[PDB]
């Protein structure tokens, strides 16, 4: 694959501890893009040569870094009402004292799980025999509105409080050993007689991402990635606009295990009657909307049941590493690819973080990075050798494409044109 | 300009697929902030020498990735009631079941298109002849409280889900020709005879910043930069608390486009009328507020109608390259400035995402980068060779400024006072 | 202690305006991570030996680049409201049209600061003897809402709209001069005789950190670090919820300082009182919770009257230097860390923000870096000399411990097992 990478060579003299002193070869690969291989050739003075030593980054993702969670039900509104007449049961002199968020009438109907979460109340209601009551003064309305979970669908929801680099490398020996590993940041390794490798670290061009969170429906184990509320914070229009402590919690609200905001429910109260309105977001809507894998602005989450970040342009991210050699000469392999292509496609939608689709045939001599530049979005993705068709995500902001673009591959450049249709949603 | 920026140089032997092995110079510029530029001397071994190859890094930009967009109206509350007595019109028996919150009543006097977001119901209202009607038993109020856009205004919104770096670079040929161009990341570009530079990428100090969203408005193109809801989730207080799927729902509010949280308008029935209050965000307000250029905490956001920003503190953005050079040897010019300055106001808000501005008179033999360190904040700037005042922006958490300050410029260290006298907004 | 730091030695020419070139060494330090020191010999061609120089990363630390400031009162919610009969007092003849939601009645009994925050109006509530009325028609209920501020706690909230990393190095001179310092980027810094130094930046692995708020509270300075609103967006569930733009208009709750959304309050009339509900958030609750130190995913924030966060993982953050030496030549000081350990426990929660605690004894023989990685987190953390226990945090998803982990400590690896119990919250 040869691709040039090492951008400093160096002989140091290296000391242990009077002193023990000797020249040690230093190579610095300074940025590595996933996909991309460098091949290094050591001999000794006496010679022949090896088979190269072989350094890929593989890929280099974001993993989540979650804040607490906690557990959001499927919630359905339900509202109910009893009305007294004075001087008629708990009615005995008005709306009795005690009677509140808490309490429960023995006269109720509907589904009360007397320990599930929701705000009871009483108010006054018409007397007299307009309102079926004999005594004329306000009569009684005792009401409850609550939510329950009836099918006992729960999501764990754990936010993403930060996303981490995580590099996963290919190393290929004189031997022909392939090791693929995540390495050990800043520790020299061993990697064979008279050379050790160093993994530097890694680094990303993409700045603060917006909040994401794991979901994952409870005994389904099935997975989404959306945002939700900060835990404690019960705001009303997101994922997390419930919370439970618990999944037993989560699977029948529970009074003691979980909060919300009330207004989440309305209830309206007519003289023999109450109209009930949810103001309710559906926690399954948004995770059905939100399944893993999904491509969110540049960025490709997948599974392993934690979900990994896959910058879609790779020239976003790199690696960095170090390389000595102890009683060698080093040389490089680096080739130039040899790539042309033509756009024969863009679809799917604008405006949107998904991004639209482009389709892009090329013909590359061997494994390279293919860019293209327009004047709306920018991208970058690994080329293999031969003739094949990739389809990178770009962002338009108008239902017409019709725009210059230039293609990039392995330092061959093209000015293409983008022409499409995508739609909105 | 001849800035300190080459930090390695080196000689290894590169191969193509025999053999074919060359003796490659490499020389490597691991951080060169905006502003900087690099002046790299080629001679052939039989000589004279070239005029410089020159490497500046003109800028080192944030550039929005969005989420999906959505559309803003600039909403207005409206309510309306009618009451029926019982027996009359709809209210044959009380309220009529089927009246519900998409229900239109005939007898309505206001703005009812019917086409619009918001929310009917009908509740008891109180009868007999005290209330004006025959029959003793609850008359019908027949309400709704809805949103309009009487003033067609709408804003496209498209929250920017991260922010990636973009660089802009400028190099000067030995030629004298210059190219200012954003370079291909990792690929390298083959300059001049035997000479040919790779842009590594771009790094950034700068850590996860606050979610901000683009507003354009519609027919004025007129942009902002402010927070704005997630897609889909109509939460109250922001901009997006209202949300819709293309302009012509923005512009009527059609209830079949637009998303909203009904308790963002309150109603009150009174005997013979209802009391309307608007809990709406203005999204105009916002706006206005939220104009382009502006700055937010360290970054200028400029419009090109795309958003960058450009980090204030420029020792906070960076990029490096690797110039190869085949058959050559190289020399570099590099030369300190001489530049001495001093502080002559400091003025504006405290506490305050603008930050105040401090206004620098700096003397400077060359082109050079500034820093002024104090208590409070820290930055940096391009300064101009020659005599010239310069205005960053710093952050102080006071209305009494009074504290050291150092002043670094071109290695020159001085220790200023600053003091002046900040307001609150 | 002599970590292998340095991956580049270079020997340029450098000239500066005929023209005068010399010989410049310089060293390149790609990557330094917080607690790595590198050991750098000079000598001139004439010799013997100096002490060396030491360059040491203390810390690559997390600033709050804060957004604008607001104050934010200790808020209770409170409810009054009078009934006057038809012809009686204000109602002469139903609901004054002028009394709205910032009107005032003579005839309420409660804590009644007219310049506080809140929501008045008037309803129709019943009339006739049934209600105590001598006339049928309805009567008029007088009511207001608002929110006090009995203790008289007020915070300063102020968004950290990004975090900017924030080095200190520490040097030692051959002379041995110790010096502990923040270097200024990207400015050779002359340092002894023919020796400068250039700090070239700080890069770190964490990408788009979750919003966080500093927190002081007015006249005790004691500070919280915690999630909040954006200023100007009085969005319920969250400290914000109520934004005043002065500590006393925050103390009193003034309606011309401060900011809400009225729902944060609800108020329920009956015949003859009134109902109030609290959906109020306590910030001094949030406060309690949030205090500094504390560790937030993976970051341990910490007080200086200004915040900064170190990020856990010392391998997620880096410095890089470059050395220049001026007729001398380098010699490097290198040596590898004999180390070994055993966990002595886990202990903590699970699916929380702080992360279980693992106790880790190891011995090493110098100072180095430790690594652990585990099938649910990793983390890296320094490590000294001798036999010592560390507490690094970790995060794991399930009450159970019981998993594969590898230690790797100078270069050392080992399988250990992990086992032990965490607990919810
Ligand atoms: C050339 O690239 C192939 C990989 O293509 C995949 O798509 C690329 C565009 C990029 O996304 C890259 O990340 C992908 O891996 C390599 O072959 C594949 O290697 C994977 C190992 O991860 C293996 O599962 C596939 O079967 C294999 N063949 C395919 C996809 O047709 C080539 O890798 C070399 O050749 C392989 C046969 C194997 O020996 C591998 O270790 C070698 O690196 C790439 N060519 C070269 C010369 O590297
Ligand atoms: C010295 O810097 C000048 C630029 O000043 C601007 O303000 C700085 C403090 C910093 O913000 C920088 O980013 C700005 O560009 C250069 O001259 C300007 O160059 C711009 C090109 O972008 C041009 O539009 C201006 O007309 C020009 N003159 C000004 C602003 O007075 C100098 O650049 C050199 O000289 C110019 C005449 C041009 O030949 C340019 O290509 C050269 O780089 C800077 N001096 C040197 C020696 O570089
Ligand atoms: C070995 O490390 C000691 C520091 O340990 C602390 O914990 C580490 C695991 C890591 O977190 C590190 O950041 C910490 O500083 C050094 O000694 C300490 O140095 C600090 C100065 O910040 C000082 O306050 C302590 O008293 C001191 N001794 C302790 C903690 O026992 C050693 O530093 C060297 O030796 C010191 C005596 C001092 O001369 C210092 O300047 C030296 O660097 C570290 N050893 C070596 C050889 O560097």
């Amino acid at each position: 694959q040869c691709d040039e990478l090492v951008h400093a060579e160096s002989k140091s003299i290296t000391c242990k501890s009077e002193k023990e002193c000797s020249v040690t070869g230093r190579a610095l690969l300074p940025a590595v893009n996933p996909g991309q291989e460098a091949c290094l050739h050591f001999s000794m003075p006496g010679s022949p040569d090896s088979k190269c030593l072989k350094i890929k980054v593989k890929s280099i993702n974001l993993r989540c870094k979650q804040a607490s969670s906690y557990y959001v039900p499927e919630a359905k509104a339900r509202c109910t009402s009893v009305r007294r007449c004075r001087w008629a049961g708990d009615c005995q002199s008005g709306c009795p004292t005690y009677f509140s968020s808490n309490s429960f009438s023995d006269d109720w109907a509907n589904r009360m799980d007397r320990a599930g979460l929701g705000m009871s109340g009483c108010s006054d209601g018409c007397g007299g025999a307009a309102c079926g009551c004999f005594n004329a003064a306000p009569s009684c309305i005792f009401w409850r509105k609550w939510v329950e979970n009836p099918s006992n669908r729960v999501w764990k929801v754990s936010p993403c409080a930060s996303w981490v680099l995580a590099a996963i490398i290919e190393l290929t020996l004189p031997s022909g050993e392939v090791k693929t590993l995540e390495p050990v940041t800043g520790q020299a390794t061993q990697m064979f007689k008279g050379v050790a490798i160093t993994y530097l670290g890694s680094s990303i061009e993409i700045v603060g991402m917006t909040r994401l969170c794991e979901m994952k429906e409870m005994g389904t184990g099935i997975m989404a990635l959306a945002p939700c509320n900060d835990p404690g914070h019960a705001i009303m229009g997101n994922v997390g606009e419930i919370q439970c402590s618990s999944i037993e919690s989560a699977k029948h609200i529970r009074s003691d295990g979980c909060i919300w905001n009330a207004d989440l429910v309305g209830i309206e109260l007519r003289v023999d009657d109450a109209v009930c309105f949810s103001k309710l977001t559906s926690v399954e809507a948004v995770a059905n909307f939100s399944k893993i894998p999904a491509i969110i602005s540049g960025v490709r989450f997948d599974q392993g049941s934690r979900i990994y970040g896959s910058p879609l342009d790779i020239t976003k991210v790199s690696g960095e590493f170090s390389v000595s050699f102890r009683g060698m000469r080093l040389k490089l392999s680096e080739i130039s690819a040899s790539c042309t292509g033509e756009i024969t496609n863009v679809s799917g939608c604008y405006s949107c973080m998904t991004g639209a689709s482009v389709s892009i045939k090329l013909h590359s001599s061997k494994n390279t990075t293919g860019h293209l530049k327009c004047d709306s979005d920018e991208t970058a993705f690994s080329v293999m050798e031969g003739t094949h068709t990739y389809r990178p995500h770009m962002s338009f902001d108008k239902a017409v494409v019709d725009e210059e673009c230039v293609l990039n591959c392995g330092g061959h450049s093209s000015k293409l044109l983008l022409k499409g249709s995508l739609v909105f949603m």
